């Protein structure tokens, strides 16, 4: 009960700060996300001995891919982490104890490929779940995990509180769809503008935290120069990967997806970072002032993808 996770001077500092990386020790990241728990949700939000089956079993369920991995899902965790103590009255208890979980399990059994290469290659899940397929996937894999013996971390809620904090997760990690993304943030943007936006109205709420959800997902586009441009390396490989698969069923990858096109990934992020990345962090920015240092980083980073271009670099 009186037992703190505690981090190296460094961590304890940059943990922090929006552009934190969690480090490639691999052995430090359960640590570094219940040290986050601890701090935002409270250390009595889990029983310790049932928080720390849960992230193992969790972490089990992540694939050995190159980019859509436990390192992954850390991340996106931080920086919900870092979004949630920047506003700290704006968030309920049970949006805190949920967000962060549903971050840890927004790409649970992640295999590497997009909803449409699913979809090409007629696997059994794309006729499970016709939207949204490895979102939906990913939900069912979280309840799964939540089921086993000893795994219940929410088992000190109240049967109505345990209902919400199940639909909050639910909803998190259906946003986490890029393909929702476009018109949730059109809605939002909308709202806002003709001043209509709410925060006590529940189906506002919602929206608010989907963009909080694509925002901590997208993060890599938040981080410093070089680890930036080292994850894009990681998202690629798998990228590329797909579009081999889809040459193999006889269908022409988009150019994202085809090795042969490296040559214009300087351009592709350019539209990247203009048509998703910017306006996703402004719309934020907006509606969540102090997560503005997102929005710079961003900006930033873009800055650097236009020097790549020029032969700056
Ligand atoms: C996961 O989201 C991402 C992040 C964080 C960073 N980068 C990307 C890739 S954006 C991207 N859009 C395009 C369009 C054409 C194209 N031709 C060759 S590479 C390439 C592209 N890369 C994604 C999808
Ligand atoms: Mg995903
Ligand atoms: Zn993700």
């Amino acid at each position: 009960g009186l037992m703190q996770f505690t981090l190296p001077v460094r961590l304890c500092k940059e943990i922090e700060l929006f552009h934190f990386d969690i480090g490639p020790f691999e052995n430090m990241w359960p640590g570094i996300f219940v040290y986050m728990v601890h701090r935002s949700c409270g250390t009595s939000c889990f029983e310790l001995e049932k928080l720390c089956r849960f992230i193992m079993s969790v972490k089990k369920n992540y694939r050995r891919v190159p980019y859509h991995n436990w390192k992954h899902a850390v991340t996106v965790a931080h920086c919900m982490y870092a979004i949630l103590q920047n506003n700290h009255t704006l968030f309920t208890d049970l949006e805190r104890k949920g967000l962060l979980i549903a971050c840890l399990c927004h790409d649970l059994d992640h295999r590497g490929f997009s909803n449409s290469y699913l979809q090409k290659f007629d696997h059994p899940l794309a006729a499970l779940y016709s939207t949204s397929t490895m979102e939906q996937h990913h939900f069912s894999q979280t309840v799964s995990i939540l089921q086993l013996e000893g795994h219940n971390i929410f088992s000190t809620l109240s049967s109505s509180e345990y209902e919400q904090v199940l639909e909050i997760i639910r909803k998190a990690i259906i946003a986490t769809d890029l393909a929702l993304y476009f018109g949730n943030r059109k809605q939002l943007e909308e709202m806002y503008q003709t001043g209509s936006l709410n925060l006590n109205n529940q189906s506002h709420r919602d929206r608010v935290i989907g963009l909080m959800m694509t925002a901590c997902d997208l993060c890599s586009v938040t981080k410093l120069w070089p680890v930036t441009k080292l994850t894009a390396n990681d998202i690629y490989a798998e990228f590329w990967a797909e579009g081999d698969e889809m040459k193999k069923l006889g269908i022409q990858p988009i150019p994202m997806m085809d090795r042969d096109k490296k040559d214009e990934v300087p351009q592709g992020q350019l539209g990247f970072y203009n048509a998703v990345a910017i306006p996703c962090y402004t719309t934020l920015t907006q509606i969540l002032p102090p997560t503005e240092p997102l929005l710079k980083a961003c900006r930033d980073n873009l800055s650097q993808w236009e020097k790549v271009i020029r032969g700056e670099e």
